[PDB]
């Protein structure tokens, strides 16, 4: 129950990515690990509470498709240790490296993602930021879901531009995060896999997306799916992207639908 | 708080049975491996052995240890872990005649050293480290666990003090040396000993030791040295897993 890692055991190695609130390094601790530490030693209360929360939901997860939480360190800096994964994100595969997956591989990635998301909702955990950049393809094969954003955490008076494409219309309106908003973002991930594209490719700017999607005048073009896309996947995709929250399926039914389709090959 | 309520796990195909428990393939947010007691009314030894098993598994979070996922208390005492595809290192090395590259053999030893170095840091003695409990998940990554089912077969990895009858971190290191022997020679130790009663007796008296010369010709010189150190007859002459892992990781980066 004590996943604290004493000072001096982790060798902080090469630096791999940083933003505001923390920097992530590759590390050595009984093998290869990924370490995320706060840049400072005197953390603000909001920074400290985000540390408690992140650990609090990570120590609640034990699943092959969730990034393996391994421990935390509080001295000299607040740090979080996870397993090290080789490869790149689904987003990098689909939209940067032009990686061509066979349809059998695309459905399998969707199935593993559905397993991890079905697990998170069973543990009463809303992901809040499910996008193809936070679906890691461990060794280009197994899915590891996490929150790889080094995003700036809320202050005492804050009330995204790389997550607008996966935001449900009610999240955009902000009048918000639920199991159904996670389901919507999953449908956009389904869209990426089945179409090979990001939604709203014919929309020049992001401000038009925010207002138009939030007002119901914009929806992803479902007609862009590849021809070898399974017919029952086109429907489940549209079911996840329904405008109203209480009409999109829950992940149990989502996973079962996809597990069936996989057995049909 | 890892309890899984009754009725959520779908028990599928049976994978193996013993005198007291059986393990099945299952469906619970994906594929899971479930091991259950055959009976419903468990004895104090069964209830407490169940607690101990869960108690040492819920302290493990490492890529090279079998991922503990949960347990259930109704109607049967069950323990749920991830499902791994493939077969054990023992099956690869001695039944399927799988030819691993020398680079891949050093990799398997390195991952195994990572899993054992992690277990010892958590103050956990394995007591049964053998090539049959080293699962090669998807023919690549190592998963160390206890895949043995008791039926009312681990002599080759027993230190002379364990055979004498005992278990410590150092005896776990010895079994690692025998696992190292398997990888570097492709054979089990004492291939030329007809019966096991002779192995138990001669190894316990120090008159029998693994033939280290049967190592493959391309075995790294420093792997020979580290193998013989892990198999040292005196307990306090065997290295600890921190120094073992560091040696293998250097060797692997040296290629
Ligand atoms: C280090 C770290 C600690 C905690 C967390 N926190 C979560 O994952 C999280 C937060 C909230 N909720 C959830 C939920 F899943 F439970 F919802 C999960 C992430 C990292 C981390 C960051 C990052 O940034 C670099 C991106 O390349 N790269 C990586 N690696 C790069 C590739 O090889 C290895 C992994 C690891
Ligand atoms: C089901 C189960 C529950 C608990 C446990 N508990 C430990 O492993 C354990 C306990 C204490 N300490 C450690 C340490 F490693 F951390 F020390 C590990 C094991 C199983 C289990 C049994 C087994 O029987 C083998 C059938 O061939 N096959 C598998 N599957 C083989 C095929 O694919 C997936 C895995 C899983």
């Amino acid at each position: 129950d004590d996943w604290e890692i004493p000072d001096g055991q982790i060798t902080v190695g090469q630096r791999i990515g940083s933003g505001s609130f923390g920097t992530v390094y590759k590390g050595k601790w009984h093998g290869d690990v990924a370490v995320k530490m706060l840049n400072v030693t005197a953390p603000t209360p909001q920074q400290l509470q985000a540390f408690k929360n992140e650990v609090g939901v990570l120590r609640k997860t034990r699943h092959v498709n969730i990034l393996l939480f391994m421990g935390y360190s509080t001295k000299p800096q607040l740090a979080i240790v996870t397993q090290w994964c080789e490869g790149s994100s689904l987003y990098h595969h689909l939209h940067a490296s032009e990686t061509k997956f066979e349809m059998k591989k695309l459905i399998d990635i969707a199935r593993q993602t559905a397993r991890g998301m079905d697990y998170l909702h069973a543990k009463s955990i809303i992901h809040r930021d499910l996008k193809s950049n936070n679906i890691f393809l461990h060794e280009d094969n197994t899915v590891k879901i996490g929150d790889f954003g080094l995003a700036t955490v809320k202050s005492r008076w804050s009330g995204l531009s790389g997550s607008i494409l996966w935001m449900a219309p009610e999240v955009i309106r902000m009048q918000p995060y639920s199991f159904q908003s996670d389901v919507y973002a999953f449908g956009i991930v389904l869209y990426e896999l089945m179409t090979g594209q990001l939604p709203y490719s014919n929309i020049n700017n992001r401000d038009q997306i925010i207002e138009m999607v939030g007002r119901g005048s914009l929806s992803p073009d479902l007609s862009k799916v590849r021809s070898n896309c399974p017919k029952r996947m086109k429907r489940l995709m549209a079911e996840c992207l329904k405008k109203k929250r209480d009409e999109r399926p829950s992940f149990p039914r989502i996973l079962a639908e996809i597990e069936e389709l996989a057995r049909e090959l």
